[PDB]
């Protein structure tokens, strides 16, 4: 057939689709390793068996076991996050979009996030159609086991003979897995396995940077775009101490004496793989303590993660790196607007007193010393405005700029100072069609469309300038995939630095000055280098 | 003689001047207490001996002992600040102008400023010529005694029977005294005793507060104009123990052994009357360490001051008060121009590096906690504009704000909280004229030419927008000491509380909103609430 490649695995036939005045290739669901399921729950993922006879890939995959979230039932703008494949734990898959130096074509992996608990590959929102037939590269994608099902560790727990038992991190493993199985059969799609480029955002995005950064895969890619996730960030790292309280009380959530794991670990082990995966799959979330931090993150282990993401570049050096990064506006108001939800509504805006500002502002930095709460509270303290809508404002700026904006920030001008090829954005850009709230303005992960070239797509409703940003921020993605550099020609996009902090604006105003330095530099030395010393008591 | 008049001390004739169309009787030149020389250097004032013959009140009357400010030789901008008449201890005398309820004019009385170490009422810029002609008042000024000469406080290191040696504050008891005069004296020149009201500027302004609060005092006066100037700012008030080190230095700075002060005051006191005074009015200033703390300042005396200038206001309530208060928008410029002259230049801008901010702004306050010289640092970090100019104008704002914009704001929200009917007023015109470099913007006692109403002086040269603004500065003046309320009728400026902190602007400006509320408190809330409280560890 015109549409089966040999993989090395085995013949694969596809279904080929007209975009944009291009014929592509399109490649879902082809396995990259075992269905880990039975013993193989909670382990390593293992490759997968060669197979016989040509696999049918024209159909979606299944998406890894995961809840749904319904905190505004129906409402599509929430819905769209959800699973559109049936949940299974059997998702192990990759998907390559392979259009009709020399070696062969470009690829890009994509990496989606969802907070290592949720999200797919299988998301229209991720579809790389119009990407690659514009951009004349390779795309790919692949589920990553989320939650417990890819983050349980209770390594520390047992004797050493029951090491892979739960060793953590299986998720990043299985990204490791499907990463290296494209570089095997990149050749025998079009693509040049040298020339590969990961990108994600948010989780996805903080996977692209451990997977560039772990000793277990540095070296096989050097060119990442991480959207709004980096692996300093808080909710994006979790000790192995907390990560086995959190495993041993899924344990005893699950009625398996988590007691007996020191002594009799094969009993605990064999409990834990007889529960039914949706039972796993919703008492996971009894351990979810404040807002932005999930009981499952990239643990530091020894292994896959052998220390701190801040220890990691002490040392090495990133000559080679060519790393695109940002940030978009409003990073926090989803986060903010679902953690307190009782207070806040996705379509209004809420005049919120003075009380219920430090009620709500003590509350999400409770675990911080009180001498950087007050110094928090007076840095987001508003006096211009009317004061109640600002208030949720600041509350928001707050949420973003400390778990998104500013972790990313300081991680980019650490990368510079090592050597990379830094370029950094900023996305500004309120969609036309957004359906949540105004207040919440340019939410976190709203700069994935435009970045896929969605608004190219003219049977989706986009304003004209809408369309010029999408084919304008898609170009950034396929230029700095091609030449490490995210500058057309004739555009001044300069490099970032500490030193000279500019960045980009993506925005569809055309009166705004589009390079920048100084407003993201002020936000962020609050966070950055001030707020470091009041913790000095 | 139709200029005679017959007051308590005995006959004085002045001499006629016609200002704005009407006939004003001058008389300057009157002494209201003994010449303080000889034995009476250092001590109490005492009452004027009681003349015959009617006294000449046609000339201007000397300054009392201090220093000439020679910082740019010849530069009048500082000079139009040095004594006008010759300096002399023999100095205790008051003006009154007097035009040619029922019972009598209203009587407003001024008190000089000049740091409790300089200053004179024969300035032309305290002429109240125009003041009294066109508010159809009483206007009455006199000179005070200042430095060691009016605040050598040493009776704490001398045995009782030696009180009245040096026992400190004797300035603000000149003072006293010449208000008890004026009120004696009102019904003689056309005056009602019970209309007066007390107006200064900065030291002036601070003795105005002084002088309605303290118990010596309390009472005769209740309606009072502070412009730029409350007694809890810190120039403004000393410790007995601080005072008493300066004033034992001073002692051995002049060559009377102060380790005898202690077993012969008799002895150390005769040397320090013995002394010339050019000798005091120099040495006094080894003592002058950092910024804006002079070694003269109200002391805390038991007697005057009873305590400090914030458990004042515990106790007393303030129905009956009525308070003018105000600021300039640029405080500090002039302060920091000259103690850190090496940097500056009055005429240009200085595009100050970050080393040097932090060199500046530490030593300014090297004294506060490194914690709180951290936040200050923070609070006004420029990140907008061309960093060299700004870095300047932040160390001018934090000066200005922290020694005496936000001090009278404190005290403002204070006198409100206990019934005191207080309007507020902020002035932010740069006089068209002004000598000093644009930099130095709108300077510390730029707004007392406008008060006196020297616009109108059609010989001065202003533009046609500051006589108007003039003119209402004037209004503002006369209306509070005639009704307690600045206001003109149709025209809003209402009451200031910490409930409702509203300003009004004075302005050549006609396109602004001249009632605010929202600037000076965000300024000041780091000063009076934030700062508090990263001093508490
Ligand atoms: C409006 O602006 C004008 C410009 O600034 C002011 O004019 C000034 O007016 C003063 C006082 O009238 C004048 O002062 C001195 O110099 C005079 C000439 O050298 C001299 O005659 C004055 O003194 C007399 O007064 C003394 C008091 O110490 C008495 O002892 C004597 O009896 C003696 O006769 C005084 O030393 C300025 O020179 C003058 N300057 C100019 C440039 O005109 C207005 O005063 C001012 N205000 C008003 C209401 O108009
Ligand atoms: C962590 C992050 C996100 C979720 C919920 N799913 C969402 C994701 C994204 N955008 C959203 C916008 C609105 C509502 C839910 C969204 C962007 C990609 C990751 C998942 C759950 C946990
Ligand atoms: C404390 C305050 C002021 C001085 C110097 N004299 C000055 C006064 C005033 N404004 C001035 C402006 C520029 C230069 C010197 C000025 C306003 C009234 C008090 C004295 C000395 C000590
Ligand atoms: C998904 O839906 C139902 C589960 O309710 C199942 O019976 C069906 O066969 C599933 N479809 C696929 C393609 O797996
Ligand atoms: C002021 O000046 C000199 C001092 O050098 C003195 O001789 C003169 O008489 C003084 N004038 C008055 C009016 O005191
Ligand atoms: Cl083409
Ligand atoms: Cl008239």
């Amino acid at each position: 057939d015109r549409l089966v490649v040999q993989t090395s695995s085995g013949p694969v036939r596809g279904r080929s689709v007209t975009v944009q005045g291009r014929e592509v290739h399109v490649y879902t669901g082809i396995p990259y390793a075992k269905p880990p399921v039975e013993d193989l729950r909670f382990r390593k993922p293992v490759p997968a068996e060669p197979w016989h006879g040509v696999l049918d890939a024209t159909g979606l995959s299944a998406t890894c076991v995961q809840e749904r979230y319904e905190y505004f039932p129906g409402f599509s703008g929430e819905e769209i996050w959800n699973p559109n494949t049936n949940v299974s734990e059997d998702c192990l898959y990759i998907n390559v979009w392979a259009p009709a130096t020399t070696n062969g074509l470009p690829i890009l992996i994509w990496i989606y996030g969802g907070g290592f608990m949720t999200g797919s590959a299988t998301l229209d929102i991720y579809n790389a159609d119009i990407m690659a037939a514009v951009g004349n590269v390779i795309v790919a994608s692949f589920q990553y086991r989320v939650g417990a099902f890819g983050f349980l560790h209770l390594a520390p727990e047992m004797p050493s003979e029951f090491a892979e038992e739960a060793p953590g991190n299986v998720g990043l493993w299985d990204q490791a897995l499907a990463i290296r199985w494209l570089k095997d059969n990149a050749h025998a799609f079009g693509g040049n396995p040298e020339w590969m480029t990961l990108f994600g955002e948010s989780a996805g995005s903080s996977s692209v940077n451990a997977q560039l950064m772990s000793p277990v895969t540095r070296g096989l890619v050097k060119r990442g775009m991480m959207q709004s996730g980096t692996m300093n960030a808080p909710w994006s790292h979790m000790t192995s101490e907390k990560a086995v309280e959190i495993g041993k009380a899924l344990i005893n959530d699950c009625n398996c004496n988590a007691s007996m794991l020191k002594t009799n670990p094969a009993h605990v082990m064999s409990c834990m793989r007889s529960v039914d995966a949706k039972t796993i799959s919703v008492q996971q979330w009894n351990s979810y303590s404040g807002i932005l931090s999930f009981p499952s993150a990239p643990t530091i282990d020894g292994a896959f993660l052998p220390a701190d993401p801040m220890t990691l570049m002490k040392t090495a050096d990133l000559k080679d790196y060519d790393i695109l990064m940002g940030n978009v506006r409003d990073e926090g108001t989803y986060f903010l607007l679902y953690d307190f939800i009782d207070y806040f509504d996705k379509d209004d805006a809420t005049a919120l007193p003075r009380d219920k500002y430090l009620e709500i502002m003590n509350n999400i930095f409770g675990k911080a010393t009180q001498a950087e709460r007050e110094a928090i509270i007076f840095q987001y303290t508003s006096w211009e405005g009317n004061p109640g809508y600002q208030n949720q404002q600041q509350i928001g700026r707050a949420v973003g700029d400390h778990f998104f904006t500013c972790p990313t920030n300081e991680y980019a001008q650490a990368l510079a100072e090592r050597g990379a090829s830094v370029h950094y954005y900023y996305f500004t850009h309120r969609t036309s069609t957004s359906l949540w709230g105004e207040w919440m303005g340019v939410l976190h992960g709203d700069e994935i469309e435009y970045f896929f070239g969605q608004p190219l797509n003219n049977s989706l409703q986009y304003r004209p300038v809408e369309r010029e940003l999408g084919k304008r921020m898609l170009s950034a993605v396929i230029e700095f995939a091609k030449t490490g550099n995210p500058a057309q020609d004739g555009e001044e996009w300069p490099n970032f630095s500490k030193e000279d902090p500019v960045y980009y604006i993506f925005s569809t105003d055309d009166k705004i000055e589009k390079l920048a330095r100084g407003p993201l530099a002020a936000r962020c030395s609050f966070w950055n280098d001030y707020l470091p010393k009041v913790r000095s008591w």
